[PDB]
C-alpha cells in the first residue's frame, strides 16, 4: 500500500531536519544546549526542520518521545563524541515514529519488512556525523 | 552475526514478555496502577520479564527511550480493550527504539541491524497479540 512510502517520506524528512542539526547547523544546535537548561531534546519535524524545546503533544503524546536531557554531557567530551550520542539517540527515535506510525496505518509484518529496508538502506545518522557514511 | 545481536535481541524478546504479562495475565493489575489520579504514568518492560508503571522522571543523563506517558488519562475515556490496544502499539515502538539504541551503543552496522530486525519482525507484535491478529 502506498501508505509505506508515506511513513517512509515522514522517515526521511525529519532525518534531513535531524542531520541538518548536527552538521550544517551544528554550532547553532551546539549554542542552544547550554548544560544547565532544563530537559532539552532534538526533535525532527518532517518538512526538514529541527527544534531543541519538546513540543506540547496531547495525552498520550501521539508520537514517541525523543530523549530530553541531551545538553547536560554537552561539555564533558569532545563536541563530535556529544553530537555522535545525539545522533544515536536521534536514530533511535526515528525509528520509533515510523514503527508507530506504520502500526497506526496497520502494517502487518509484510509492511514491517519493507519499511525496515527503506530505512536500513540509507546511512544511520550516527554514520553521517561519524564519516562513516 | 557477533553474539552482541542475540544478546539485544534476548533483552527485546524479554522486555516483551514483560509487556504481554501486564496487558493480558496481569491486565486488571495493571489498569488499577494506571491510576487517574495520578500524574503521567509510563509502562516499562524490563529483561526479566517483568513490566513496572512508573512516573517518568527527568533522567540527567538520559538513558533508554521514554515510553508513551500519560496512559492513565486515556484510561477510562475507552473501553478497555481499546485503551489495551493503545497501550500495545505505543510499547510496540519502545521496544523497536530500546532495541536499536542498544544496537547502537554496541556499535551494530547495516547488517547487524538486518539481522536484528529480522529476528524482532519474526514475531507478533503486541498489539497483534492483544487484538487477536496472532
Amino acid at each position: 500500500p502506498r501508505t509505506v512510502e508515506e511513513v517512509f517520506s515522514d522517515f526521511r524528512g525529519r532525518r534531513a531536519g535531524l542531520i541538518k542539526a548536527l552538521s550544517t547547523d551544528v554550532q547553532k544546535f551546539y549554542h542552544q544546549c547550554d548544560p544547565e537548561k532544563e530537559n532539552l531534546c532534538l526533535y525532527g519535524l518532517p518538512n526538514e526542520t529541527w527544534e531543541v524545546n519538546l513540543p506540547v503533544e496531547e495525552v498520550p503524546p501521539e508520537l514517541p518521545e525523543p530523549a530530553l536531557g541531551i545538553n547536560f554531557a554537552r561539555d564533558g567530551m569532545q563536541e563530535k563524541d556529544w553530537i555522535s550520542l545525539v545522533a544515536v539517540h536521534s536514530d533511535s527515535w526515528l525509528i520509533s515514529v515510523a514503527f508507530y506510525f506504520g502500526a497506526r496505518f496497520g502494517f502487518g509484518k509484510n509492511e514491517r519488512k519493507r519499511l525496515f529496508q527503506m530505512i536500513n538502506d540509507l546511512p544511520t545518522i550516527f554514520e553521517v556525523v561519524t564519516g562513516n557514511a
